[PDB]
């Protein structure tokens, strides 16, 4: 009877019939377009020969002409458009070639004529410039990402604003935690982010609606975006010669300010010959406080607040706040206020609405009904609509600038908080910013901080797609995740915690923020991190204002020697080791640092271990589908239970804690890490007894792991213990008959290699060995892959079943995060190793890797690989190569850590160890370095071809002087030292 | 500084500034409307003279004359619009008077002519028209409730499909559960309850479209709803003589149909004298089955479905459907599909389009800039949006039909299901409706079915509203509370299930099932019910497929004994009694009703009692607001430490269990009532010793409430036992020192009278001193508020501060279930009191009252009183006399319970009690209603003023001859039978 097929079954595509239909009769060239006529797909309509993949026919299709044009054959005929010298012909399936129309022909070249830009391009800066009439690539494509600046104030990982903006000013501005300032909206669409109206205003002429910003109609003849560090700038040109001007940013925090403000600033310019007297109504929609409501009870929302009207000194109206009833939403007041500045004058809105039935009218939200005329009336309910309104008349050539302040006032920030405060910091903000220049002030000053932060590495190397790409927006995305972790996003719009393995993004910016006299900070955040640490060792996975979840994962606790050794390495300052924090457990307690990390060893090395003397797996670890077992333990009852083991068995403190559980090895290497680590911290802190004991344990680790992980093809992933019988005893190596790929004998994990090599545990021969497996195995034309296919439910009968079609996710997708670590493991690896050949190898697996990952190289071939220009998403989908987001994960991190190794730098206890790994076709590598008490600049060139430091002659060269030790000293003396290296055929 | 003005401290109002104004110079009539002109509230802009208060300066100023013509005089001066001899004139406040131009002149006296009509009308048959031009009066004014028929089906409560739709078609379709077959959306309106594109179209001519369903622009000359009882029928005529036709109903369930199924008939028929080639694009949503998802991970909601196309056996495209990866996901598929019938020709849509963007593409969704040229893409991800388009020929004064079928099928209703089991079904429903005239006959089917559903009372009086509106909307509305408990609306989207006390639906609607064949529907709820009852007497809170909250609340279980009364007195069957029902306990355990209806009287008159033998009030009763105790215990925590206790003191089964807990005193008449009425089926059933026990029992019991309780001037609401010092013992009388109103001495309950009377507690005496509180304190302007004002924090100091302003919900709020069963409380006293006076003050309270709930009546007040013309809301504002929702509360079921009872209509063991209590101006009553049976026509004639059998000589006739009992019998000879009752002076 009735049949169905899917979108993955259908295996023909439009391209395809078109190629079948056309291939012999006209030259398809490398890219071409097509369309299916009909729901049977029996016919194709498109267009050939373009210069990259783009939905040519789809904004064909939206021309009236071409369409009508098109109409006289489709459906039932297949057609194909071929541009011939300067003329268009279509082309049917027998033979018959005509000559296109004039205004046919016309339409098709201007449409055809920039295909290459249609997703945009990028400037010297590396800014992402838009055309606003243009498809999207993908839903994360046009996104910007805004960040506040608390640094120097209380709370800075907690109150910092953050924002939300798409080409179109679309998206939403958060405070503290979840709490909003502009609403969110939750719906399917992954493009909506926030309520259509926000940021969003309409311009009036006598009474008719001539402009609304964001719907581009034939009045709009150009229309561009500007995404850029921090700030986004849209511009428009109408028709009747009126130019508008969009600046959307953050306001710095100072004293006495509102805790979060956004500021967009408007300009219109008049480029016509006569005055113009026109109207502006922005409009906007505040967050809600009851988040949960919304889903629950929609009419508890709207009845518990209403709207209020704020007036100055001088009893005019200046804006709207939402006021609520209850006392637990009464700790964050909300705010919007308009000035309008023409010439050397300043108003304030004459007009508000705060009903959407009463501005939509019998309209749409595009065109409202009673936009025009504002009704003044202070809605008794909810939800907190806004729309303000005030005339203005622009002279030939003038300018009028139009100062919008949306934000919220916090009890997190104030003591006795109440709206008296919110008034308080209110003027003070309004007086701040009373002159025009004040905006454009602030403007520059978060400009030039961005541009001093990026300072720290400098690439120069001729191509300035890449150095934007890092110098500038790596860099910021790199603050950015260290700020707000991965909160906040297009689409991670949901309430999230502060990961304790999160400590990672630190491990990269901390070198910038030293080098902007930011010491302080990167302790503080070291402290605050540490204070999440219970007495025992294991630690808090989640924390916001406190920590939760005791002991949930089994790594978490020990990623935070990685963080204190790269600190304390990089500024030998080990007082830091006798900071007394308070413990994770509570009741007034502290202990210091070094007792801090040491009980962390203990609680990894020995406490919380199997059988075999590895860590316990416990619920997971960083691999969150390795839920093993099922009867897991967290810290807290473990710690119960090790304490009535011990009083039993009249043990004492530090004996292994029994039981059968698994063992995980990544936890095994990231121990191993954490203990030379530690090892090389106590013999820069002169504690000698304390580094023979590390090392010895080091050792004695690594002797464990050779011996029980190694499974003579590759480094093991878990070790099982609770089946005596034999009959499963591992996984993720050959033959633990856990395969769910009969061409695979056993599953293999990429995090074991690379953490096998990351800690120096593995030999040579085993990276080899391991090398060649991932080669044949992991490596796919998309990337590496996290795992091959694995059959859990033999050993983990609870697993269900899949969520993901292949190549999503879990399913076979190339996850950035473990592959940034996998190429980190090879970059280590090829740095050392003896042979040249497995060297070149490696370097050549991780260059083509990170090609994968660059956000500009996204604008190759946009509307196939999505992604975004200027920030990292999270995977690729190993079926179609397209990268999906969220914009927030370790990749960036791990990134800028993989290029700066790569550039060759390297921190020491003797200072920076130099041995760089340049591309084969390079030739030349510039780049400078700063230190927080000098810089360098480096210079290496090198002829075609592979070439390292491990095996090929080469010249060194410091201030001028041949030396033959790598490690360049850290000097302090505050002068610029050149260290140039030639490679030598 | 800066001061904020909230809406509520904004004393003046636009309307008095407008008569402070204007009301010495022109006649301002009773109404006028008027708007402020500035935002500093200093200048208005009004019209006078108005029939009714309605928002006309909203609807002038989206008139561009009007608008303009008032720029010249606001916002710097204020004026009014006045009519004086058909002609309108413009008056500012130096008493000038300005004839206006012609065309003012004219869009004024088109705007004011219909007034009283712009919120629709009533037909004969109370079905709602609607123009779609107007404003709402709120956002549930407008709303339409659409339920299926599982009638003779598995798990009726569970499965029976619902629909919301509004007067654009807007809405949403739910299947069994939350489960969703069209989107819902979450955000911050109350009007936005499904996604914009449900159940919407677009007519496209030469590629141009000229028609959207949910958008009326200029060339739409006619546009009307109408809202009617399981159907909702749009009209729309446009400027080129295209009659368009919307018929959105439900499909009942036949064997072989999908489980939910929605169709929409659309008619275009052309009314001009040339034939015209058109195209439709109908257009949708598909719900997504992880809506927690939605708020949590939108990409996961993406990314785990997929597109897929139909096929019929002939290869022709029918339709699309949403392909899920995940197993718990697959135990649902949905389904769109469309028919084309041209004649006698049918056909099938010739494309389709998957993606949003690429169907909106640079337009919006009112205008979409792909809807004319589908692309036939199916997408890889979700969301399930889908648009199907075909084109059609339609000839002068012919018709073109277009049927729409949207649905999902279920495992809930199939074993081994997959989706070849929707494919079946799918194919069945089509070959069902293959034929033009199958739609028609269905709709037939569903107009005659509700229309004999509410054949059981008919009311005959002349105001033709009241009929209309008791007979068809609060029959339906009856049937859809019995089917749909609290779970689905307007503005309640959330997923809820089946409360127990929700049994109170069934004390109203198993009449109206019982005399159209189904009875045997009505036992298998009563059984349903009864098995949540456990072993000790206490029963779950809420059930959907399973219970939860054992014993949470401590008034469930004593609900049901009044519907198994309510059964068996209308049914004589006494055989549900040895039916052997499963216990909430479980394990294959089964118990007859009698020993449950039993256990259920020990538990709440023996067991769980306090110190003065009141049953216990645990975490709340029927108040949810009673948190008076912190650490109340479940039921089976309070079962679990009664057997403790029995084992430690050698007790036995039913004695008390200790405790110092609180009791409530409505729990102790709702036990008594359960007493009462268990004697009554006892003595019913042959059974003399437990009907000797149960009147003992209930003797005792009232004892104990006359002694304990009843505090001087009133009935307490809860007796407190924690205090040994004497500080606080008893809340909800005089002296209880917990009132929080300095002028009240005590706190006052409406349900404490209410249910004293309803349980025959309250002597004569105490009905009028309740009677004269109420007057005094519980009487508001509009309606019977549910507490006087009252500060829990002295005894419970852990309630929160309040969430509402004064007039919303439990701050002052007036809440229509309570004042229904105060009204059923009031009637039944007035039926029985000796006191003449007191029972005509006692009725002028009830029908006062009724006044406020007759959901025709808000019409009267359209834009004041906002509601429901057909449908009951939940509560009044206090503040503003609103109505507002959500449409599904104990309301309806209680009006209706006491309409029937004002007709004199009550049932009893040797039949029907007749008596009668008529408003004072009514002269004549007349009805017909229906017995399992029988027919009753009963007709009441009394002149102007107050009567009732108890103080008034009568005549009553009964088949022509005069009797002197009052009780009729219930004759079962099938044959209709003559009641009349004269009054005489
Ligand atoms: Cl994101
Ligand atoms: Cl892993
Ligand atoms: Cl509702
Ligand atoms: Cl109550």
């Amino acid at each position: 009877g009735i049949t169905k097929v899917t979108a993955r079954n259908n295996k023909i595509t439009p391209v395809e019939l078109l190629n079948q239909k056309f291939g012999n009769k006209i030259n398809l060239g490398n890219f071409a377009d097509a369309v299916f006529t009909d729901a049977a797909f029996k016919n194709v309509a498109g267009i050939a020969n373009l210069p990259m993949k783009a939905p040519v026919m789809q904004v064909l299709m939206e021309n009236s002409i071409v369409s009508k044009y098109l109409k006289q054959f489709v459906p039932d005929r297949s057609v194909s458009f071929v541009e011939e010298g300067q003329k268009f012909y279509i082309v049917l399936e027998d033979g018959q070639k005509i000559e296109v129309p004039e205004d046919v022909n016309k339409a098709l070249k201007a449409t055809v004529s920039d295909v290459k830009h249609w997703a945009g391009y990028l400037t010297e800066d590396g800014e992402h410039v838009i055309d606003l009439l243009k498809p999207a690539p993908g839903p994360h494509f046009y996104v910007n990402l805004l960040i506040g600046n608390r640094l120097g104030f209380k709370r800075t990982l907690q109150t910092t604003p953050k924002s939300v903006v798409d080409r179109f000013g679309r998206g939403s501005f958060r405070s503290h935690a979840a709490t909003q300032v502009l609403a969110t909206r939750f719906d399917m669409r992954q493009e909506e982010n926030g309520f259509p109206a926000n940021r969003q205003f309409y311009l009036y002429e006598d009474g008719k609606q001539i402009f609304y910003s964001a719907l581009i109609d034939d009045n709009i003849v150009e229309a561009t975006s500007k995404h850029s560090s921090n700030r986004t700038v849209i511009k428009y040109k109408t028709a009747s010669n009126l130019e508008i001007t969009r600046t959307i940013f953050l306001v710095p925090h100072k004293k006495g300010f509102p805790l979060a403000t956004e500021l967009q600033r408007i300009e219109i310019k008049n480029a016509s010959d006569k005055a113009r007297n026109l109207s502006i109504t922005y409009t906007g929609m505040f967050g809600t406080g009851a988040v949960h409501a919304i889903f629950e009870d929609v009419t508890y929302t709207n009845v518990i607040m209403q709207s209020a009207a704020l007036y100055n000194d001088k009893g005019e109206f200046i804006g709207i706040t939402p006021d609520y009833y209850p006392e637990e939403f009464k700790q964050d007041t909300r705010f919007v206020t308009m000035i309008v500045r023409n010439g050397d004058e300043k108003s304030f809105p004459q007009s508000f609405s705060t009903d959407y039935n009463d501005f939509v009218g019998t309209g749409t939200l595009e065109h409202p009904a009673g936009g025009s005329n504002l009704n003044n009336k202070l809605n008794r309910k909810g939800p907190g609509f806004f729309a303000l309104g005030a005339p203005f008349t622009v002279e030939p050539g003038k300018t009028v600038i139009i100062d919008t302040f949306t934000g919220l006032s916090s009890s997190k920030d104030n003591e006795n908080y109440s709206d008296a405060v919110m008034l308080r910091e209110l003027d003070n903000l309004l007086r701040y910013f009373e002159k025009s220049e004040s905006v454009e002030e602030t403007l520059n000053e978060i400009i030039n901080f961005h541009e001093n932060y990026g300072k720290y590495f400098q690439f120069n190397t001729g191509n300035k797609l890449f150095d934007s790409g890092f110098n500038r927006n790596l860099a910021f995305q790199v603050l950015y995740q260290t700020f707000m972790s991965r909160s906040f996003g297009q689409t991670q719009k949901g309430y999230r915690e502060i990961g304790f393995r999160e400590i990672q993004d630190l491990f990269a910016s901390m070198y910038y923020f030293i080098n902007i006299g930011y010491q302080d900070f990167v302790k503080e955040l070291l402290f605050e991190w540490t204070a999440n640490v219970y007495k025992m060792g294991y630690a808090n996975h989640n924390f916001y204002w406190v920590g939760k979840q005791p002991g949930l994962y089994s790594d978490d606790s020990l990623w935070l020697l990685q963080a204190y050794y790269r600190y304390i390495i990089y500024t030998k300052d080990t007082s830091v080791l006798n900071e007394e924090v308070p413990v994770a457990d509570g009741n007034n307690e502290k202990r210091a640092v070094r007792e801090t990390l040491k009980a962390i060893i203990q609680y990894s090395a020995s406490i919380s271990v199997g059988d075999h003397g590895l860590p316990l797996l416990d619920l997971a670890d960083w691999n969150d589908s390795l839920k093993i077992d099922s009867n897991s333990i967290d810290g807290a009852t473990k710690e119960k239970l090790y304490y009535e083991q011990l009083k039993k068995t009249n043990g004492k403190y530090g004996d292994r804690f029994m039981s059968d559980y698994s063992e995980s090895v990544m936890n095994a290497f990231l121990l191993k890490l954490a203990i030379d680590h530690l090892a090389e911290i106590a013999t820069l802190d002169n504690d000698t007894q304390l580094a023979q004991q590390m090392s010895e344990l080091s050792k004695e680790v690594t002797d464990r792991i050779q011996k029980h992980a190694w499974k003579e093809n590759f480094f093991a992933r878990v070790l099982i213990n609770r089946y005596k019988d034999g009959s499963y005893t591992y996984l993720g190596a050959k033959g633990d008959k856990l395969s769910a790929d009969p061409n695979i004998d056993g599953v293999y994990f990429l995090n074991s290699f690379a953490w096998s090599v990351l800690s120096d545990v593995a030999t040579d021969e085993q990276i080899a060995i391991m090398v060649d497996v991932i080669k044949k195995h992991l490596l796919t034309p998309y990337g590496l892959r996290l795992v091959t296919p694995a059959d859990l439910n033999k050993i983990a009968n609870d697993t269900a079943t899949g969520h993901y079609f292949f190549g999503d996710r879990e399913n076979g997708a190339v996850f950035k995060h473990a592959s940034m670590m996998a190429v980190a493991a090879l970059i280590k690896a090829a740095k050392k190793v003896k042979d040249n050949e497995l060297a070149k190898e490696m370097a050549r697996i991780a260059y083509f890797m990170i090609d994968l990952v660059l956000p500009y190289k996204n604008l190759e071939n946009p509307f196939q690989v999505a992604g975004n220009p200027r920030i990292s998403t999270q995977y690729i989908n190993t079926d179609t190569g397209e990268n999906i987001g969220p914009l927030l994960s370790g990749t960036a991190t791990w990134l800028n850590l993989n290029l700066i190794s790569l550039a060759g730098i390297e921190y020491t206890r003797d200072g920076i160890s130099f041995n760089p790994i340049l591309r084969e076709e390079e030739t030349q590598l510039n780049f400078t370095l700063k230190a927080p008490k000098s810089s360098y600049k480096f210079s290496i060139t090198k002829p075609v071809g592979f070439a390292r430091m491990e095996s090929s002659e080469y010249e060194l060269f410091v201030d001028g002087q041949k030396i033959d030790n790598t490690v360049i000293p850290m000097y302090t003396d505050e002068k610029e030292h050149i260290v140039t290296l030639k490679f030598k055929l």
